[PDB]
């Protein structure tokens, strides 16, 4: 019930007590561990509200105060009366910072308390959503000096009036199945790209087309909007040694902005809550560029490098991987767009975990996600034992809207 | 109940039923996952069910389930248990059990090989000099002049827990570590404490960077005794690089035979506390972990210096760059000397085919993702993208406490 985590590189042991406040379930049992699985009423609502306000008032050191009691009373009356309730600005901000604080798959959480929260609860139309989103994009991008931000649309009501950004991130590239048999662009977006097209978009059918936003307000049929091109900061990818790298014609965008997730605060569900920070280099250079089912460029890069691709044991794949990742980091830095390498990010996270243990009694972490997808054991997180559990406020997965939507 | 795992690279979905046969626990609950935690005297009472379950599984695998022979065997084990309180395995059940422990070892990537295992039965062994002799034969058979063969040597089972056989070494072959007076370590930091025990027991330490440790062997609960493995039996590979001629001048070498000797084999409720086993190396074990962990030989700096990488900002990825070259070197050196080794691409690919085969024929393959994914280049290996289910089947290999912590010294 009081749990230890050991760092096997440093022998440092931390005691976790925060897990006892755990609410949601993991997917695991005593008979089976599902640690590597990607996706493992009035009555219900009041406990959730109470649990949240209790932690809020504790955080501002007013636990058991008249204002604590009165707010519980007030929210309680409101749920009874309206079957839902509204968060104060202060609670919304707290809730959102803590959803990030609790994100067990996020290595960058040392930043959790510096989050700019844009309250878009007064939004009513997809055009409004579009405007909020363009402002988020421009604020967060900040001409390359990126600032963490979230934009929070109105909460779910009877679930027939859901706000949703159909896009998986605010900024992503289109994917096109070809008569050729191959895929042009990003293969992960082939389906959403068709949805756009079938909804009206005229695709330029190139390798790196920024997708349009498909925005759904108030349970309505979603609508299309192009993000002003001038707001979408992109980086051409070059290598500081290989002159030929530029000729591959690779670019990526500066702003990683997950937009398909659900923010749960005090039992309330915010189904449109796009958020952004800044990239860790591996996300682009290892995953986006090298996954076989993504841009899958390893083979082309290896050839340009003239490596021995005869035998897997020459480690040509591994050699090409390093160079691609040097090139990503170098290009972002050269253009002064915020980026972090996996060494510095993981080092930060270890420090953040120390802080959270010391200050909060723990830090839920998902080792499978936290360890970078290259050079695992030469980053300190590899050697760090982690306990994974689910705390609220949280970011949660939700089904893609096109399987739900009734048109 | 059916459980599905999906591969996110291929969309291949597999269905696991084998997890239903699992009884032992994971460390996880519905409220906490302990999947990254390294480590999360038996009555007749508990022994017969364990025996029965094992023999049911044995008799099924030989298509003799419910046969007269199956039944006579259950009766014979049962009478042996509550009469002598324990029981002896037939040679065939011992072989079957040691293979299955391997088959079931969820942190093992090399398990496509599980049915090709040479089982050496050392249960007639009685003394530490006897153990030394068995261990030498294992080393020599397994080494096979570089053409490595998987083997396990199985010493007598636990009885009262006061007469345990134990190999005090953590692997049969490993290099000494020496903590220096200035605080630096010579040799391998992982083996400092053990190297200190050896010295205390009377080993004369060469005190270099790669001194093969002596075997410290406990027979029948007796104080352990030292022995030197004949040097001619210890195959070693000097590490050089195909293109960097200064690489040899780092003075690096490693041994060819990875032979875990501190684990406990459980078969049918019986506990075999000395059961050293060996296969062959995946290159990353040496080139990533043994050479480049900060707590081990820690050669990244000296290698990157020689390569003259930009070392002032980690975002040059100088570490990653040196890491690849070192791993190239390890594989190149083993191949050149004709000593068996597998690269992490080849091994993870084979594992994936192993795993799908196991899902089809067996109903599952328990696998620990944290351990299966290699410690470099994780996501360009197919395992990274493979969902896995981790659960515990018997027969199995288990951890046990280091014997210097529990041993009652005779003097
Ligand atoms: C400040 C810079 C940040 C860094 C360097 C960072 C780092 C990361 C990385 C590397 C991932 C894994 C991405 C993947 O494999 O797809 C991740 C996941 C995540 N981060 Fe962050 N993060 C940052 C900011 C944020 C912000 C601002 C939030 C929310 C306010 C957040 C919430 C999350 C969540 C919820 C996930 C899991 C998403 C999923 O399951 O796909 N992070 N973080
Ligand atoms: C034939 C070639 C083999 C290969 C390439 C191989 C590969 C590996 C690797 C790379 C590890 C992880 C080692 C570490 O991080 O310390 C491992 C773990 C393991 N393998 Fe194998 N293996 C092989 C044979 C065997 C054999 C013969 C057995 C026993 C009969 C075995 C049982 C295990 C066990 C129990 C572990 C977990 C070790 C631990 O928890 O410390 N493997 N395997
Ligand atoms: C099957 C496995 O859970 C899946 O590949 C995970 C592994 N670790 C990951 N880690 C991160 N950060 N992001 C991912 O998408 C994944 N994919
Ligand atoms: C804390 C963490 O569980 C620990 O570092 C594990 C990670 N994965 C591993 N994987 C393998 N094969 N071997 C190991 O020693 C480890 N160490
Ligand atoms: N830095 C972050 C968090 O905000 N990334 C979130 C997901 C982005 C994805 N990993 C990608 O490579 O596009
Ligand atoms: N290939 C195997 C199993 O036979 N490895 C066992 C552990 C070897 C350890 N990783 C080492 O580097 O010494
Ligand atoms: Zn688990």
């Amino acid at each position: 019930r009081f749990l230890k985590v050991k760092n096997w590189e440093t022998d440092v042991v931390l005691t976790d007590t925060l897990h006892l406040k755990s609410t949601l379930e993991t997917g695991c049992t005593e008979h089976i561990c599902m640690g590597s699985i990607m996706l493992p009423t009035k009555d219900q609502l009041f406990p959730l509200a109470k649990e949240f306000l209790d932690q809020y008032y504790s955080s501002i050191k007013r636990f058991g105060s008249k204002a604590h009691m009165d707010r519980l009373e007030e929210v309680n009356k409101e749920i009874e009366s309206t079957s839902t309730y509204q968060l104060k600005d202060t609670e919304l901000i707290y809730g959102a910072k803590h959803a990030w604080r609790n994100a067990s798959r996020c290595v960058g959480r040392i930043q959790w308390s510096k989050l700019q929260v844009f309250d878009a609860r007064d939004c009513t139309t997809a055009h409004g959503m579009f405007n909020y989103i363009c402002n988020h994009v421009k604020y967060a991008t900040n001409k390359g000096n990126l600032r963490s931000a979230i934009t929070i649309f109105p909460q779910r009501t009877d679930g027939k009036h859901d706000f949703r950004v159909w896009n998986s991130q605010l900024i992503r590239y289109a994917g096109y199945k070809q008569p050729d048999g191959s895929t042009l662009g990003d293969p992960a977006n082939v389906q959403f790209t068709e949805i756009c097209i079938q909804q009206g978009w005229k695709a330029p059918r190139g390798r790196f087309d920024v997708l349009p936003l498909l925005l759904q307000a108030n349970g309505n049929d979603p609508e299309l909007f192009q993000i002003p091109p001038e707001l979408v900061l992109e980086v051409p990818i070059r290598h500081p040694k290989f002159d030929w790298f530029k000729d591959l014609g690779l670019k990526w965008y500066g702003l990683p902005a997950v937009s398909n997730m659900l923010l749960e605060i005090g039992g309330l569900e915010f189904s449109a809550c796009p958020f952004s920070g800044w990239y860790m280099g591996t996300e682009i250079g290892v995953r986006d560029y090298c996954d076989n089912s993504r841009y899958n460029i390893l083979e082309e890069v290896a050839k340009k490098m003239d490596l021995d691709m005869r035998k897997t044991s020459s480690l040509w794949k591994d050699q090409a991987l390093v160079e691609i990742n040097i090139a990503v980091l170098y290009s972002f830095q050269s253009d002064k767009v915020t980026i972090v390498d996996h060494h510095s990010a993981t080092e930060s996270f270890i420090k953040h975990m120390e802080n959270e243990y010391r200050c909060r009694g723990g830090c839920p972490a998902d080792w499978v996600w936290i360890v970078p997808p290259m050079s695992g054991s030469i980053t300190p997180v590899f050697h760090q034992e982690m306990l994974n559990y689910r705390l609220t406020p949280s970011f949660e997965y939700q089904p893609d809207p096109w399987n739900t939507h009734v048109w």
